[PDB]
RNA sequence: CUUCAAGGGCGGGGAGCCAUGUGGACACGACCCGAAUCCGGACGAUCUACGCAUGGACAAGAUGAAGCGUGCCGAAAGGCACGUGGAAGUCUGUUAGAGUUGGUGUCCUACAAUACCCUCUCGUGAUCUAUGUGUAGGGGUGAAAGGCCCAUCGAGUCCGGCA
RNA sequence: UUGAGGCGCCCAAAAUGAUCGGGACUCAAAUCCACCACCGAGACCUGUCCGUACCACUCAUACUGGUAAUCGAGUAGAUUGGCGCUCUAAUUGGAUGGAAGCAGGGGCGAGAGCUCCUGUGGACCGAUUAGUGACGAAAAUCCUGGCCAUAGUAGCAGCGAUAGUCGGGUGAGAACCCCGACGGCCUAAUGGAUAAGGGUUCCUCAGCACUGCUGAUCAGCUGAGGGUUAGCCGGUCCUAAGUCUCACCGCAACUCGACUGAGACGAAAUGGGAAACAGGUUAAUAUUCCUGUGCCAUCAUGCAGUGAAAGUUGACGCCCUGGGGUCGAUCACGCCGGGCAUCGCCCGGUCGAACCGUCCAACUCCGUGGAAGCCGUAAUGGCAGGAAGCGGACGAACGGCGGCAUAGGGAAACGUGAUUCAACCUGGGGCCCAUGAAAAGACGAGCAUGAUGUCCGUACCGAGAACCGACACAGGUGUCCAUGGCGGCGAAAGCCAAGGCCUGUCGGGAGCAACCAACGUUAGGGAAUUCGGCAAGUUAGUCCCGUACCUUCGGAAGAAGGGAUGCCUGCUCCGGAACGGAGCAGGUCGCAGUGACUCGGAAGCUCGGACUGUCUAGUAACAACAUAGGUGACCGCAAAUCCGCAAGGACUCGUACGGUCACUGAAUCCUGCCCAGUGCAGGUAUCUGAACACCUCGUACAAGAGGACGAAGGACCUGUCAACGGCGGGGGUCUUAAGGUAGCGUAGUACCUUGCCGCAUCAGUAGCGGCUUGCAUGAAUGGAUUAACCAGAGCUUCACUGUCCCAACGUUGGGCCCGGUGAACUGUACAUUCCAGUGCGGAGUCUGGAGACACCCAGGGGGAAGCGAAGACCCUAUGGAGCUUUACUGCAGGCUGUCGCUGAGGACUCUCACUCCGGGAGGAGGACACCGAUAGCCGGGCAGUUUGACUGGGGCGGUACGCGCUCGAAAAGAUAUCGAGCGCGCCCUAUGGUCAUCUCAGCCGGGGACCCGGCGAAGAGUGCAAGAGCAAAAGAUGACUUGACAGUGUUCUUCCCAACGAGGAACGCUGACGCGAAAGCGUGGUCUAGCGAACCAAUUAGCCUGCUUGAUGCGGGCAAUUGAUGACAGAAAAGCUACCCUAGGGAUAACAGAGUCGUCACUCGCAAGAGCACAUAUCGACCGAGUGGCUUGCUACCUCGAUGUCGGUUCCCUCCAUCCUGCCCGUGCAGAAGCGGGCAAGGGUGAGGUUGUUCGCCUAUUAAAGGAGGUCGUGAGCUGGGUUUAGACCGUCGUGAGACAGGUCGGCUGCUAUCUACUGGGUGUGUAGGUGUCUGACAAGAACGACCGUAUAGUACGAGAGGAACUACGGUUGGUGGCCACUGGUGUACCGGUUGUUCGAGAGAGCACGUGCCGGGUAGCCA
């Protein structure tokens, strides 16, 4: 047959690539040595084309104009502090050890000094729970208990732009516009609507899948379609 | 040679070797032409598909969302009337432009290897379009028709394998 | 009276024209019995010759003689002698006193071929012998070239751009080259400027051989010259998506490859960007040259300045909108010029840049001020955190103003104000799950003078002739002019300027016929047409009134329906005003006032998909795809998913409100039961589970055998269906888990089926509602439902109409004739055919007849199974390809163990490799992971293949695919079919072998066990089919025994004849045995079925052998046994294709023809039976005999290098088995009306509703509304609804691709007529200069068919009811021929009205598609 759509994806052609040249900033945490004497004023609130949520333009004490991942309730004029001895206020970045338990946090690092990996999408947050000399247990937006190094930096507050998922797209045109700003080929043609040559579920006199949809983990690319290694399917039971 | 034995098999009382012509066999293109393949290396996104960059295009009219206003009523929440406002993959539209339903009309050694006419659809948007740019052959591209990738596609084209 | 024979008669119906081959024949030219004489082959006889064979003579196969009654045809094929071509060689010749070749002619040879003569030609050419070979053509849809017919034919018409005409000029020549006039065409283009692309096409001169749809003096053609001028227009410079180079790394390697660095490249209309304007000039350039004026950058000098880099700019989305404002357009008035001349109106002009200077609205801000309700807007809005007002800072135009300018330009005047205002300037608002470039550069940052400003592009076209499309192609191809006038909402129509053009480039002629393309108008009827209103038409602009069901409250909706609409006079209202808008009163014209143009037909029910959107470039626009919405799955990021061999990469400037992978498909109400199978996932005592290492055996080592341990995986258990899917049969459970819940339901799913009832219609296989047992509905394989939307499928109503009844007339372009230009398709030959026949069964050519003087013109297409295409259907090939899967075999990939990297102290700690994070310090992880290697599991993701044969085509079924018997089988042997009957793939240690003893079925008689006797050739028994064999046995009993033995043959069979293996049998020998007294019997079972190659393994006994040699291990071999290939003389092996492809086949199916005639239709014989009695008025069984060739079936003869499929239509002919009509017979015939039958094919046999239908059902009419044949007549006539391509849906089936003799929506119709045929028209020839009139052999007709009514007559008849006829009349209908006084149509003759626009008004005209529209309409032509 012919390579399926998921295989054409990896080749990284124009149709599948993100419009990186139209993107603003790689929202990472600032590099401080030790001292905390790094603070800044918020100059503007901009729209980030990569995440459909707002991003705050901050100017630091040493004269560095950088775009930071904006939490909720951060405006122009507000002072934000980045460092170890930083104030426990919304919009400030300090390591998980210094942040008190039961406080909603965002833009959490995986390995200390990476710049933030977890809890970055609109309105989400990570919950800091347990403290130790060795480990800081953070509850990620999926409900998972992630055991992290207490030296991993994070910004206090929930991410801005909450409730985005609440309003429906209503029409295909609105989806079109959102998708033109992402690294995704859209619209989606069902495999069941294709020819046998194009997809494992293609073919037939009527539209139905060939074999069952739940595919093994060990399945090769070109066959791994439908429900990938499903523990279960359906709603009931 | 096989063989207690017996019986079988093959060979035996000197004709061959070489040359030339010719009959026939086998491998090779194998009397000659005749077809759909398969494989290799190359050349194509001047057509077309999808994406991207930078530009361009859309007479006129209709309908009248929110919001705002004034007035009346109400304790209030609000409600009603009128106006304002000018939303919309909104409507009419041969505006430009795009498309192509029917005539199974005209043409069918054509004007034309996909044309002509009338009719018909869309026309502020998932819109149309120029140029630049990207993706390449079991690979692209595909709102999926096995569509499209230069009159070539259920695996392009060229040459080679190859007689 | 009865029997028999001969010939004939009845029985006896078919489609273009009858037949014995024809004519025709009757005491025969028939038939039968005899007879006589003839004709008639290549046979037979005979003369001569030839070949071949043999004989004699001979060296001879050279002569000569002889023999053939017992030699003389031949495809495939075998054998043999010879002819011709090229060049070589030897020998030997010819030729300028004329070689070869060619043309015509003479002679020889059976022939291949040889040779001569004459003419031409003008330099080479032979013979014999031996060689050599790119050596012989009628053919291959053969190749290349040339050429004829086709043919003076098609095209040079068709397009909303119908274009020309009269004079004249030039010239050898003029319809189309030029001038004028008149008449037209183009208005987002047919005008103006350009991008690409072209490349000299540009200008001039000279030309016409080429090219130009005719011609040409012209030209984009031919030839020669000439032509493109830049500091300030582009390029150049900058950076965009992105590209390349180098370095690095990978790769076997590179011209290959991702990342990361650095560098460069990447924008000519249309991104950014230092600077130019006005005029003049050329045959051709021009912001480039020239004149005038101006501007920018750099550098130099001088003055100023020490500021200098922060900041600003470059620099930005979509929608709405205010303000400023120029060109343009228009209005007012004035000046200059022109036009018109009943008025006094109409047109043109009235100019003047860059630049320099200056002005500033908006925005923002400052001071003042002090609003508690005011300020403000088109709108939002603003404010004690300070509103209005006042003053001020900053600050715009491509704009105003002044200079520029006693510059330029104009014949002249050489204006002034205004409105609406593109450009340009500047603000306010709204939207985003969408956030709308970058860099160079500039500003910031003065002035003078001077210098420098190079390089590249620059012509022309930019398209119905300069580009792409082979073309001077009706196609395709980007940008700017979007503000010219009237018109109107308008960048709409229509008309007209500026500008362009008569080159969408052949003309002339005929009231100009048929026929065709586009089109106008048609009385009465009004969808009767058709699958279907396809096509056409209707409606229409604007205002007022008014507006249903339903609904998601948005909508439906312009629902529907009704009214109005012009001009003129005078006005009112809104607004600053418009040359803006809304109204009022009076007057007034037409058939018509959106007067043309522009411009919706409307309503209802049902199906589908929610909607906008997408798609098969080129037969599918749809119900298919997408969509929001719903849902499930995977993943915490060193992730999930995906790309790469690797180095590496996408997702990702991303992080679960994410994004990957799938399903469903808006909303609303909902979404039942099932985890048995399959899938996925989790778990797992126990079981199974590879390699490494480890242990045992083995080997001085090794191979090898075994054990222990045991990962993932599997077994097993569990979870899961919005996972694949399933939701039945039986009874008052069974399979296999459950057993169909809401709903919906004859469905796009229902076979039966046109289901039943209802609605609607005269009539409704349709449609809608209800019912509904559902062949075979049903819940995200989503069920139901649904407002809105739709070039989607079906149905109904109103309106409308040439779709129809039923056709007519007209208009334009063709067609026809003439000048010019000038193809192609097609061609074995012959060809004037027709009716029959025959033939490979579908003949212009054969046979028999008939007809036929030749040639030409026009026509519509009957035939040439017409032309076009090596059939796409079907089968076949040990063909191809795409696709599928639990086909065969493999390959990636994932998971998992093990080894290496890899280190220290059956679980654990550490840090030093290694990995990751961190800029770094350092942090996390860590001997793991990554990577290299190997092992097990999964593994259509990918690759290569296979998937047999037989067969009344193929498939399905079956196996006549290996064996045995009877019959078929025709009395030797052999013998086929999917022939008839039926078996074998073993079984038996005795059921084998021998010997002894003995005789069985069945029956009878005496005491179904047992006993005695008798009869009893065989019917018993003998393992199993069938046929056969057997009685002191081959059977039974008993006893003994293992010959069912080893070895090796002969022969037959397998395979008749007649080659072929395994297998089998008969018959021997050698050895050893058993039994018997012995002869003898035993090579399994009485005979014929019970069977298997090579390779490899195991096994039996002895021996041979392994690379210098000895020992040991382990191998190689001779002989044979066992293990299976049943497709049985042996491959290891599944499907789909409608996406298809190739080779072929009429070796083979579908349609049609042909044969047959069971079937079908029709008839006949007999006549049981009933018909109150009565066979025969009428009906009529059984049985028997036939005819036809409409149905069906059978066959496989014809065609697969194609004979176009159903139904319908249109037009022609025919048959009779007659439905009506005419004439008859019978009657259970009173009459009337019927029933049945006979002759008879002249004429007729019609309109409609459902359905694609044929068929059929139904309605109303009718004299009747018959059937059938003509390739199921008729696609070079039509239609295209059905069948039967490619798209899609539903049901059923399938794991799946996909399938269906199921349903459903969509889905293409080629060609210029050579021959023949006919309809009409001519020219010639024959009869044999003329005019006029006739004759009539033949030929055609349907020229007529039928009905109603009145008188007869309320009569005959009949109780009555009821109710005729002859005849004479009147009319109607169908058909036919002709004609136009009458009625009607047309009438782009003509006359009138009138809308828009242009010619100034008037008058009078053009255009609005070949009449703008409306009204009337003569002649003619018509019904
Ligand atoms: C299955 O039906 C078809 O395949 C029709 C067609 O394909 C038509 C071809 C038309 C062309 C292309 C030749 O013009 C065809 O070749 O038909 C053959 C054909 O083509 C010449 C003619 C045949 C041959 C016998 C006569 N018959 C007439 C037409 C026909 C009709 C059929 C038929 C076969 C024939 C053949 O099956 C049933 O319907
Ligand atoms: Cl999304
Ligand atoms: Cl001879
Ligand atoms: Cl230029
Ligand atoms: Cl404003
Ligand atoms: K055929
Ligand atoms: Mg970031
Ligand atoms: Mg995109
Ligand atoms: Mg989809
Ligand atoms: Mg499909
Ligand atoms: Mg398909
Ligand atoms: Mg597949
Ligand atoms: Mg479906
Ligand atoms: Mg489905
Ligand atoms: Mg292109
Ligand atoms: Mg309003
Ligand atoms: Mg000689
Ligand atoms: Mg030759
Ligand atoms: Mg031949
Ligand atoms: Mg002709
Ligand atoms: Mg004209
Ligand atoms: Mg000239
Ligand atoms: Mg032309
Ligand atoms: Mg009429
Ligand atoms: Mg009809
Ligand atoms: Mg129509
Ligand atoms: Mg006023
Ligand atoms: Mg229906
Ligand atoms: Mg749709
Ligand atoms: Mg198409
Ligand atoms: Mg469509
Ligand atoms: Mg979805
Ligand atoms: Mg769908
Ligand atoms: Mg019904
Ligand atoms: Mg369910
Ligand atoms: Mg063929
Ligand atoms: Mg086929
Ligand atoms: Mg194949
Ligand atoms: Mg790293
Ligand atoms: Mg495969
Ligand atoms: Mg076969
Ligand atoms: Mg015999
Ligand atoms: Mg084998
Ligand atoms: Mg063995
Ligand atoms: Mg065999
Ligand atoms: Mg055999
Ligand atoms: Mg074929
Ligand atoms: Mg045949
Ligand atoms: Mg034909
Ligand atoms: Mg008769
Ligand atoms: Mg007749
Ligand atoms: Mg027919
Ligand atoms: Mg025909
Ligand atoms: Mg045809
Ligand atoms: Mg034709
Ligand atoms: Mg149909
Ligand atoms: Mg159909
Ligand atoms: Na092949
Ligand atoms: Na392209
Ligand atoms: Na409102
Ligand atoms: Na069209
Ligand atoms: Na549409
Ligand atoms: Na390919
Ligand atoms: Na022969
Ligand atoms: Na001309
Ligand atoms: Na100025
Ligand atoms: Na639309
Ligand atoms: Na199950
Ligand atoms: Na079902
Ligand atoms: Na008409
Ligand atoms: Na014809
Ligand atoms: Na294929
Ligand atoms: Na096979
Ligand atoms: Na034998
Ligand atoms: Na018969
Ligand atoms: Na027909
Ligand atoms: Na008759
Ligand atoms: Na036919
Ligand atoms: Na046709
Ligand atoms: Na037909
Ligand atoms: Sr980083
Ligand atoms: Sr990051
Ligand atoms: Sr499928
Ligand atoms: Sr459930
Ligand atoms: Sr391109
Ligand atoms: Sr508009
Ligand atoms: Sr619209
Ligand atoms: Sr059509
Ligand atoms: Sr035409
Ligand atoms: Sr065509
Ligand atoms: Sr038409
Ligand atoms: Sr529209
Ligand atoms: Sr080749
Ligand atoms: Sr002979
Ligand atoms: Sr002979
Ligand atoms: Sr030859
Ligand atoms: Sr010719
Ligand atoms: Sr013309
Ligand atoms: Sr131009
Ligand atoms: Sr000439
Ligand atoms: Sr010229
Ligand atoms: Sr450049
Ligand atoms: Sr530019
Ligand atoms: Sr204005
Ligand atoms: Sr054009
Ligand atoms: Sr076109
Ligand atoms: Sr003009
Ligand atoms: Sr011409
Ligand atoms: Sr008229
Ligand atoms: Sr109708
Ligand atoms: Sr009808
Ligand atoms: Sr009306
Ligand atoms: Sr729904
Ligand atoms: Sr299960
Ligand atoms: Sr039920
Ligand atoms: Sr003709
Ligand atoms: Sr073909
Ligand atoms: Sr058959
Ligand atoms: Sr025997
Ligand atoms: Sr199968
Ligand atoms: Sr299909
Ligand atoms: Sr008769
Ligand atoms: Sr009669
Ligand atoms: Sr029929
Ligand atoms: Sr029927
Ligand atoms: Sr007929
Ligand atoms: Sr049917
Ligand atoms: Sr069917
Ligand atoms: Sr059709
Ligand atoms: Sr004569
Ligand atoms: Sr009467
Ligand atoms: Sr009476
Ligand atoms: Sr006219």
């Amino acid at each position: 047959g012919r390579r399926i759509q998921g295989q054409r994806r990896g080749r990284g052609t124009s149709t599948f690539r993100a419009p990186s040249h139209r993107y603003k900033a790689d929202l990472e945490h600032r590099k401080v040595e030790d001292g905390d004497v790094i603070a800044g004023t918020v100059v503007d609130i901009e729209h980030d084309p990569a995440r459909s949520a707002p991003v705050a333009a901050v100017e630091f004490e040493d004269g560095d104009r950088r775009l930071i991942l904006a939490p909720e309730g951060v405006g122009v004029g507000d002072e934000l502090q980045v460092g170890v001895s930083a104030e426990i206020a919304p919009g400030n970045t300090l390591p998980l050890a210094e942040i008190p338990e039961g406080v909603p946090v965002c833009n959490v690092e995986s390995s200390p000094g990476d710049g933030g990996k977890f809890a970055r999408a609109s309105g989400v947050n990570a919950q800091l729970l347990t403290h130790d000399r060795n480990v800081a247990v953070v509850k990620l937006p999926s409900g998972e208990m992630k055991r992290l190094d207490p030296q991993c930096r994070a910004t206090i507050g929930v991410v801005a732009g909450g409730g985005r998922t609440d309003k429906p797209f209503v029409k295909a045109g609105n989806k079109h516009h959102k998708m033109k700003a992402r690294g995704t080929k859209w619209p989606n043609v069902r495999g069941v609507a294709m020819n046998a040559v194009d997809h494992p579920f293609g073919g037939g006199g009527r539209q139905h899948p060939g074999k069952p949809k739940s595919i093994s983990r060990n399945a090769p690319p070109g066959r791994k379609v439908g429900d990938i290694a499903s523990k279960r399917t359906g709603r009931g039971g």
